[PDB]
């Protein structure tokens, strides 16, 4: 997981035209409103990204004390994406002069935990959040994905690599697996039981994937997204649940299968009965863009082409550098997330 709250710098400011009490600063691949005279170009300041929630404390941040609420019983804000008079803004910039217990840290320093930045979250469907069995596999990679907003030089770095370009569908994280004389199914920070309404379960046992792993004979994490009705307000309209794959972890090597790797066991599933969709894939891009070109192509049709997708992931073929562009026009459309 993540980095809340980091030591960065201000990138360009830009006047927002009418407003004259504040300004536009890029910090990395994001935009941020800021208070006129705040910042220059080059001034470093500490960046909370949007899902940040920042307990209540009007001394260090009256700027959001409109915005208190009460989540995980204490009171306090989450920063959310925003669109003020046409500008987008996200996150909260604040000069390292704020913050006198950081004056020997590092730009780019995590300082999440030093400020007391907790992750907020839309709650959980009844029938996802079934009884834990267990822990999530620590032999098993979660399903995160960097934000392309905070790969400024490794996107410039990766010019002329191809990527498997896929949709983002908005559902629940679910990981379904064989290591040894066990198979598990989990959601997103649990492994779970199953029983007659689990939800996962259910779609695992729906698309006989378990039988699959079986059949493979593999200590392989199937990764995918559980969509469909009741979660997330179900923006594909379909009828019922289903799971779509993204990823396979190879559990004995501790590395993803390659997008090729990947096609190919699902063709291998497929072929012996064992039909697991997968998540929409589109053409390859070879990368050649700014994040502000990828967080362009964001937009556009989902899984449903009639609807408007959550955004883009972005799998490099050797499998080994993956991130997502988020739509934000998605994130404008929707506030719960």
């Amino acid at each position: 997981v993540r980095k809340l709250a980091t030591i960065r710098t201000a990138g360009e400011i830009t006047p927002i035209a009418g407003a004259e009490a504040i300004e536009c600063c890029h910090v990395d691949g994001w935009t941020c409103v800021i208070k006129k005279g705040e910042f220059k170009q080059g001034d470093r300041g500490v960046y909370f990204e949007i899902d940040s929630f920042i307990k209540e404390d009007n001394d260090r941040y009256p700027m959001l004390s409109k915005q208190v609420i009460d989540y995980e019983g204490q009171r306090g804000t989450r920063l959310r994406t925003a669109r003020l008079r046409g500008q987008l803004s996200q996150g909260l910039f604040l000069p390292m002069d704020r913050f006198p217990e950081l004056a020997s840290n590092q730009v780019g320093d995590d300082v999440t935990e030093i400020l007391g930045i907790t992750k907020w979250e839309p709650p959980i469907s009844t029938n996802l959040s079934g009884e834990i069995l267990g822990e999530f596999p620590t032999f098993i990679s979660k399903t995160d994905q960097e934000a392309v907003q905070n790969l400024i030089p490794q996107i410039e770095e990766n010019k002329g690599q191809k990527f498997e370009v896929t949709v983002k569908l908005d559902g629940s994280s679910m990981t379904v697996y064989r290591k040894d004389d066990h198979i598990g199914v989990c959601g997103r920070n649990w492994e779970l039981r199953e029983t007659a309404t689990n939800a996962q379960w259910h779609a695992a046992r729906r698309n006989k994937m378990i039988e699959g792993l079986q059949f493979l004979n593999r200590n392989l994490a199937l990764q995918g997204e559980i969509i469909g009705e009741s979660i997330q307000g179900n923006l594909e309209k379909l009828k019922g649940q289903d799971f779509y794959l993204f990823d396979i972890y190879d559990i004995d090597k501790a590395q993803y299968l390659t997008p090729i790797e990947r096609q190919s066991l699902v063709k291998q599933l497929n072929d012996n009965g064992f039909t697991v969709k997968h998540v929409p894939i589109l053409d390859d891009l070879e990368l050649n863009h700014t994040a502000e070109q990828i967080l362009a192509m964001a937009d556009g049709p989902s899984l449903n082409k009639n609807v408007k997708r959550e955004g883009l992931v972005f799998k490099r073929l050797d499998g080994k550098f993956s991130f997502k562009a988020i739509s934000n026009a998605y994130l404008e459309k929707h506030k719960d997330r």
